[PDB]
Formats: C-alpha cells, structure tokens, sequence
C-alpha cells in the first residue's frame, strides 16, 4: 500500500506510483527553474494523495516565475480508478505565474492562497466529483471549477493593474456552495478585481461581505442565495462603491440584507426577499432604490418575534427619523411585484389583503425604536413609542395611554406605498395616539 515520501524536490517531470496512498510528507514538493519548473507531475494510478507540506518554487513558499516561464503543479489521483481523493493537509500559496492542476475523485485543501502570485491558474476541471476548500486567497485567479464547498472566499484586486480578476471559468452546475464570500477594499476609484463567473444555475452563499472597489458579478449564474447575511465588510462606516451583479438574487428565510448607496446592486432578473430583510441605510436623508430587471416576489410568514411580540419586518429602514419630509424614498422598483403569505395555512383566511400584510412588515426605526407602528405589551413600550415618535407625555404619563395596551398602533403621517410596481414611503411628520382615534390592530398572540 502507502508509498510515503518525505520530500520531492526537482531540480534544474513525471512521479507516478501505483499504490492505494501516496503520502507526500513535510518536506513537501519543491519545483525548480525553466528546466524543470516548466512542469511538475505528481499521480497515483490506483489510489490517493496526501500532501502534508507546502508546495515551494525554487524552494520557497513564496514562488514566482516569469511571464515567459511558468510553475505548474499537476496531482492526478486514481487515475486508473476515477476514485482518488488528492488531500491536501498544508496551506499551499502560489506566487506570480505559478499554476496547479489536480485530477481526482475529490480534492481537499486547507488553504490555498493567490493573494501574492498573479495569473495563477487553478485547475479543477479534471475534479470528477467536489473540490473542498477551506480558505481561497484569490487576485488574478483562473479557478476552473465545477462542483465545490468553499468555506471561506477572500476576493482581493490587482492594484492599479488592469484587466486582472478572479475568473471562475467552468460551468458550476447547481450544487456548489461558499460558506463567506469576503470582497477585500481594493485600489480608490478604479475596480481592478473582483469576480466573474463563466456560467452556472445555482450558488449558495451563506454569509456575504462586500468592500468598495471590488465587485461579485455573477449575471451568468442563473440563480444565487443568501442564507444569512449580505452586508458590508464594516457595517458600522460603509463607504466607496462595491458593484454586485446576478441574473435572479434570493434572499432566504431569516437572512439579513444591507442595502445602501454603498452596494451598487445590478439585479438583470428576478430579486425574491423569502422571509429575509433588506435594512435600507439612509444617508444624506435618501435611501437608495433597490432596482430589480424583471420580477419581485416579497414572501412573508406570520410567526410572531420573542423579541417584540410582531411579525418580523421584511424590510428595515434605521434612521428613518433623519428621511427627508414630504417626498417619495422608493425603495424597491420591479417590472411586477408580487407578495405572498407562506403560512396562510393559519387562523382562518385573513381580511387583509396581501400589500396591506406586506405594509406591517415594512419598518422604520427612530435610532432602534420603531416608529411607523407601536407595538404595546405594556408601560415600558408606551415610553419607548413616546421615544420613538417624540411625544413626552407618552414617556412621562404612560399609564395615560393604557388604551394602546394590546394593541399595535399605526403611525399615520408615516405613509406606505406596495404594488405591483413599486414599494415607497412618504414622510409627513408623526401622529399622536388618542384613545378612540383608530389606527389600532389587536397584537397577534401566537403560544
């Protein structure tokens, strides 16, 4: 069985075994020149390889070749079998024109880092079943992959270079998937990196960071989903431009989307908020408009929040109080809008039909207190609706408005807009609350 080997070092083609394990050891595989840089090769007819130390061009971790020379790492596991699995237990960092080619069943890696390098090429596409990463450094990357579980994506850029980028350049199918994509600040002005895809029909992104100067454009992926979070890589001070592209955009249940002038958004098909929320930033008093190429679907359900006793909000708008009065902050433009109640299948059949629904899940917040609805359980929420809406005697007297008890009360003045084209809001000035003035819904009351 395992052929183990400590370290293979060229020096200034071909190592192939027929064994179950080829287990390569710390010392690692080491590439040399323009004699024998110009191609390494590293296979197992018959069974798999681990690799358990870093690969090193002219001895070292760092690298680098010439524009006319490159450094290519090929590993081909179960070449005979269609069975291999090419592991690879070390961080591995690819300098400039150095490039790495594995064929297996399955390929795993710790780190893979391009970071430094430029016009590295990455190899998959003779990867017959999944390449897992954890950790995928990328600048000037071809990442020719099919099928993957990347766990972490740090997108940086190129300088002041142009026409360098990250390139996922093979079709990816359905299945594949990116724990965090994390976009890094790239050069002041320009967009020298980011990601293209060549083509695809669906990605699943978990977490997503994004960074001014770099963009994602996934227009040829036909589908993406955001599991969790879309946000800026520093929420607290967003800034620049980030340039996000995709074909249809999901977001899905419970994810959290911030939207701003700071994510240039490009959506060519269809945006579906599935039980998420999109947080509009108001800066300068403005929103920016989420603007969707075709359609948009805001799907709701009707579990109520531990947290305030309400349906969660599909939409967020913090320092809402800082909007500019008496104008029109469109925050979503489609070519159809459609909203839909996913758990319908409660209570009866409502009374309140489906954009009326959606407006209860439309939310503005004077500093993290709601103001376009108040919600009472009790006193402390009586004072903290006087908070939000800046009325003192709410605050002072709550026990005076003990008539709002139980109930969810709308802030008129704050007015709605959701059709079929767009959804809007138009600031007037807050209302007050009077005992026998409408604008009250009895809370909802789940278990």
């Amino acid at each position: 069985t395992v052929v183990n080997i400590d370290r293979i070092n060229t020096k200034a083609a071909s190592l192939t075994t027929n064994a179950a394990h080829l287990n390569i050891g710390k010392g690692g595989v080491n590439l040399s020149n323009q004699a024998s840089g110009r191609t390494l090769l590293v296979e197992n007819l018959t069974g798999n390889i681990t690799v358990d130390g870093p690969l090193r061009v002219n001895n070292q971790v760092g690298g680098y070749a010439l524009a006319g020379s490159s450094a290519n790492f090929e590993f081909k596991a179960g070449v005979d079998t269609k069975n291999g699995t090419a592991t690879f237990n070390n961080d591995i960092s690819l300098g400039r024109f150095v490039n790495l080619k594995v064929d297996a069943h399955t390929a795993n890696f710790k780190g893979i880092d391009t970071g430094n390098g430029g016009f590295n090429t990455l190899d998959f596409s003779g990867v017959t079943n999944k390449v897992n990463i954890n950790k995928l450094i990328t600048a000037s990357t071809n990442v020719a992959v099919k099928n993957f579980n990347i766990n972490e994506l740090i997108v940086k850029t190129n300088g002041v270079s142009v026409g360098e980028y990250t390139h996922f350049s093979e079709d990816i199918g359905s299945q594949s998937r990116i724990n965090t994509v994390r976009l890094e600040t790239g050069t002041r002005s320009i967009f020298s990196g980011g990601v293209k895809f060549k083509s695809g029909e669906k990605l699943v992104i978990d977490e997503f960071y994004y960074s001014p100067w770099n963009y994602f454009d996934a227009r040829n992926i036909k589908n993406v989903e955001i599991t969790r979070k879309f946000a800026s890589s520093t929420p607290e001070n967003p800034w620049g431009t980030s340039k996000l592209m995709f074909n249809n955009l999901t977001l899905g249940q419970n994810a959290v989307m911030d939207y701003s002038q700071f994510s240039n958004l490009t959506i060519q098909g269809d945006f579906i908020n599935n039980q998420g929320t999109i947080n509009y930033l108001v800066r300068g008093g403005k929103v920016a408009t989420l603007n969707v190429g075709n359609a948009a679907a805001m799907m709701f359900n009707n579990d109520i929040d531990s947290a305030t006793g309400f349906y969660k909000p599909l939409i967020k708008i913090n320092s809402a109080q800082d909007l500019i009065k008496n104008t029109e902050h469109v925050l979503l433009k489609a070519k159809i809008i459609g909203y839909g109640n996913v758990s319908t299948g409660t209570n009866g059949i409502s009374n309140v039909n489906l954009e009326e629904q959606f407006k209860e899940r439309l939310a503005l917040y004077n500093n993290n207190n709601r103001m376009d609805t108040c919600v009472v359980r009790n006193t402390d929420d009586i004072k903290a609706c006087g908070m939000a809406i800046g009325n003192q005697s709410m605050v002072n007297n709550p026990d005076n408005y003990k008539y709002l008890i139980g109930k969810a009360w709308k802030n008129i003045g704050i007015s709605k807009t959701a059709n079929g084209s767009k959804i809007s809001v138009y600031y007037l000035g807050n209302s007050t609350p009077t005992e026998n003035g409408g604008n009250t819904t009895n809370l909802p009351t789940n278990t």
